[PDB]
């Protein structure tokens, strides 16, 4: 018809070539409108850090996501916030209440060793599919690789990280088990170029739902070839 030869993409449910968008507090109607228009290319939606706590229409947002076959989870900073106040059980009851399938565990803010973080991954892994994050919001050499393996051994479904670390990873660690944060076009195109059309990416802004897919398909100049 108007057919073109394009890179082969994974289809939902995606276990690879996943796209995780970040919701920084979008109003409900715009949220529904955005999800409806690009759902086929959205696999996860992360409710940024502690924004979910101040979201009055959280229930409706989650319902809209489930309805469009999209997984959700709360930012790892929320987990850390409850840990910092010794209320991990409330966090657990919070994720369970909203029917979370996935949850993020990180140690980017709260001073905590990856080892301690891994223990939390292990504790929650028998109830949730865990996405862990390696890195701090603030040092560390290739201990990075160690933390990734450690996280995986603890039970992390996938590991989120922040481009040479890419080549370093190509040391027998399945690249498909990793998710790379790419909040802008430059980062997105770079990861797609090094790993391919089905690289797993996170922190994708809502306005890039369609745009990211064009990058994966070589429908934009940056990845044309």
């Amino acid at each position: 018809d108007f057919s073109l030869e394009l890179p082969v993409r994974t289809n939902k449910p995606r276990e690879t070539g996943q796209s995780i968008l970040i919701d920084n507090g979008y109003p409900l109607q715009f949220f529904k409108d955005a999800i409806a228009g690009a759902s086929d290319y959205i696999d996860f939606v992360k409710f940024g850090w502690g924004t979910s706590l101040l979201t009055k229409d959280l229930e409706e947002k989650i319902s809209t996501l489930k309805e469009h076959d999209i997984t959700f989870f709360f930012g790892g900073t929320l987990f850390e916030k409850y840990v910092s106040q010794k209320k991990v059980n409330e966090f657990h009851r919070y994720c369970t209440y909203f029917g979370c399938e996935y949850i993020e565990i990180s140690n980017g803010t709260l001073p905590m060793t990856n080892k301690e973080k891994a223990a939390y991954i292990a504790d929650f892994s028998d109830e949730f599919l865990v996405l862990s994050e390696v890195g701090s919001k603030d040092q560390s050499s290739e201990e990075w690789l160690e933390y990734i393996v450690e996280d995986m051994e603890a039970g992390a479904e996938k590991v989120i990280t922040e481009q040479i670390v890419d080549d370093i990873i190509s040391s027998d660690i399945d690249i498909n088990r990793l998710i790379f944060e790419a909040p802008n076009k430059t980062l997105q195109q770079g990861f797609i170029q090094k790993i391919g059309p089905n690289v797993n990416l996170a922190n994708i802004p809502f306005h890039d739902a369609i745009a990211l897919e064009t990058l994966r398909l070589g429908l934009r100049s940056d990845t044309f070839f």
